[PDB]
């Protein structure tokens, strides 16, 4: 259907939102590179999704790994039509406990990883002369700061800015750069996230995750399936005029 | 396809963007009330589009007209699933030449018309108990002021706000309220728009329209067909988690 | 000191924030017109503030009242250098209970009153050829919608838009148009505001006012004296380069 | 004398906007640490500004240099009441020519430098128990992306994000964290900025600088003296209620 014969690469797609996007894209006729640092699980996820999906080992913190992931897409799929920068790390600390290690690690994956993957995808798309779709994964966190989330908020704000900058620079090549800003999405990560808020806000385990879910205007915590519609749309021809946008898909958590 | 069995009303839909949306909605399986003050052209538009499109006489500045248009939808289509608030009026004047007539006429159509049609559709949607989709038509003008466009900018700014408020208030009824913000769209209206800039900015006729089209990062003035994908998406199930958003579909003219 | 010899008019300044601005302006050596619909509370306010304050009857919904106030200002003070558009009305109701009466009342005062008072001060300031300072009173309400507060949020959204448009059009006359967005500010008005939230959110009286004050990141409900710094600053020569901005003074309630 | 007896440190303040801030703070009765990587231009700046200014060698990319600078400030002035994060580096390049060297250098100074200097100042201000004032230097660049300026735009976007997060976390210690966003500001740096744009947009030298100055709605390129008003205000008691805001002082270049 909507992505018929398109070749996609989704960073960090072995599980969670990225794997949901990869399954949605295969259903819509795309060939999909399940790019992940977890090459074992990616190989698993590709085998389960079907012949249209194939595993690619990728660490977005390393230039050589980014360049070999793109080349791998050219090898298997004939080229690259759609990049989703999905790989991300979360962290939480009050200002006076923020570590250089936290700053370096989250900026390396969330910003540099996105920026240099986007740059390598753009180079391939410019060389093909057929245009392209790039979708960055932002967050409600990139829309506004939080006392305890300065580092991840800042990374996601840099993503929104990069989305804007790259979108204006690459549209002359018929490459659309846009971003999705999820709200709060349910899954295994919330054990960590809830723990981190629990400690600093002094809460019973699971309280944070309960309150956050109940405060989503829509009435529940997000699923990956909430986001797959937008992911297909922004990779499809029905989004050709859409440039340098961040679209919140977040049950009303943040209004942009 | 994506709006199979749905009942929609698009205000001001005899011409331009609204008619484009009605044709797209019809092609996606919707029944569409082509609502316009211009009942003659609505009748012509519905006849060309097909059996699924039907003409409704509507002046969004009058409560009795709004209420009769919604009732007419219940009569013909069995109910209302989708409202597109498309009817709007443009004007331009420096601050010192703004007239109470310009203020009253633009606020009546662009704000009161959208608000009270949204209210009437919401009331019908709540009574049905099947949830709903409301799509307001904002504009780049609602994202930021312009020296010469204080009234229209203010009206579209009010629309973005109303979209946010109504979205939070109505999502407990499973009614999604969102908005589309076009940039500059080609069509008959630019005679008026260029003429108004031409005067105040002291330009040959057709210059403003030309410069504005060439300044769109995408590389051209918009069409109604740039917007139809978003119109369908925000009326469809693939947008169910999206609440109180304004989405720019504008070739990069404004980055939100 | 910083407004020595300057002629100001503050709309709705017999009480609350407007009156705190008039006292601060007089302290800084401005002559101030205490414009109010209540001419008796104005005369009181002017008697108490001192000889540099003087009472002007003004209905900002009436063009004749607007022009008569500016003329009175010119007659008494030799002209007008600072306008503060402080006259506003609050109201609250969910979408399905919004009345045309609420819509019309809040837009007439909050939007038309600001726009046509701004327009009348601009004409006067242009004729004088000495430039000017115009300060619009926005709100956190103008920064984002709320389920219960569609009409008042929409009016404050239009004020921010109008502040942008007028700022751009009027700067060539050396008139600085900017706005202040308070968050929650204490005063007699909060009895009314809490009562509305109490009624429609079904709360004990004073619970909303208490919760609202405690959620301010700064840690308290704001005072008018929190805002007087910015009100002086934006009418002083230290803000000459500041154009078409809304500045939140809100203890962190909204981040812009 | 609005900053009477206050201890300030301004990063990168030997020249340009930082130096203007140091002179203005001294005029207002502050003691000011002229922190710069160039200790010679720091000493010369401090000698010229007068006895209340003193030179501090500081590399904001190095934690040991950061901590040694805060120490020197406590040593000389008795403590730290005001931090201005002014040290920044500009660079320009389209997406496909962005180097890892440009990314790393601009993020180290513009983001890490601001964050870790803010953290070192915060710890000192908390230990003191007297509250304090932190002012980050943002930019128009941080408010929206540009095709050629992805890296610098992204760093300034992260500064606005960090300003929001820090402000919310530190207001409980009576530390106000806010930011100033200049538009285009004159100085010896604009030879370098114009040259980069001349290079990558293929323009005669000085055309960019001229065009950007003429596009400021106010009608000229900004001066550092345009910004000192706000730099004093945000460090003074008239801004005590102002938390997590970015204030554009840009002649209307960007409207927030």
């Amino acid at each position: 259907k909507r992505l018929e014969g398109k070749s996609a690469l989704i960073t960090g797609s072995a599980r969670g939102i990225g794997r949901a996007f990869a399954e949605a894209y295969v259903r819509e006729g795309a060939t999909v590179a399940i790019a992940d640092i977890d090459i074992e699980r990616a190989r698993q996820a590709a085998a389960e999704i079907g012949p249209a999906a194939y595993a690619v080992q990728m660490d977005v913190t390393r230039q050589d790994s980014i360049d070999a992931a793109i080349a791998a897409t050219v090898e298997h799929a004939g080229g690259l039509d759609i990049l989703v920068n999905n790989a991300a790390l979360f962290d939480l600390a009050p200002i006076v406990e923020i570590t250089r290690e936290s700053y370096e690690k989250l900026f390396a994956i969330n910003v540099a990883g996105t920026l240099f993957t986007l740059q390598a995808a753009a180079r391939q798309m410019i060389a093909q002369g057929r245009g392209g779709k790039i979708i960055n994964m932002a967050s409600q966190a990139g829309r506004r700061g939080e006392a305890l989330v300065a580092i991840y908020c800042a990374t996601k704000a840099a993503v929104i800015s990069l989305t804007q900058s790259a979108g204006l620079d690459l549209i002359k090549h018929r490459i659309n750069v846009n971003a999705i800003a999820p709200g709060v999405v349910d899954g295994e990560h919330w054990d960590g996230v809830d723990a981190l808020f629990a400690r600093y806000e002094n809460r019973p385990r699971g309280e944070k995750k309960r309150l956050v879910g109940e405060a989503v205007p829509f009435g529940r915590m997000g699923t990956a399936e909430d986001l797959t519609g937008m992911a297909i749309f922004l990779a499809s021809a029905e989004s050709d005029y859409i440039v340098s946008q961040t679209y919140n898909v977040d049950g009303g958590n943040w209004m942009s």
